[PDB]
């Protein structure tokens, strides 16, 4: 059988902040910013640093 | 409160193939190839396409 290996890396596209009353509201704002820009992706949220990442 | 959003992308750094009796052998082979090339990362496997990915 033939098997394939893809080697992949991660790259930084961008960084932004926003003011929101809570993390849930910030997530909806950021999902809009990232997804009206058409790119559904993988989300993380770290509450200690109030930071979301999206990998799209 | 201030929230941050880091936007990430994916990069294709390489691709190889190998011939093997089964997926478990292919994985060992590919891990050797990765380790020889100082590629360290997270592994996935998609049986439908017989493709491993390693993301660094
Ligand atoms: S390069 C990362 C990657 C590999 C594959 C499984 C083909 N993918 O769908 C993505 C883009 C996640
Ligand atoms: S944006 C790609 C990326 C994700 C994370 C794991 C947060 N990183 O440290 C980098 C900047 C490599
Ligand atoms: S030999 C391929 C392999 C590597 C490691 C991650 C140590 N494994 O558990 C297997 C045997 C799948």
């Amino acid at each position: 059988m033939q098997y394939k290996l893809i080697l992949c890396g991660k790259t930084l596209k961008g960084e932004t902040t926003t003011e929101a009353v809570d993390a849930a509201t910030a997530e909806c704002v950021f999902k809009q910013y990232a997804n009206d820009n058409g790119v559904d992706g993988e989300w993380t949220y770290d509450d200690a640093t109030k930071t979301f990442t999206v990998t799209e």
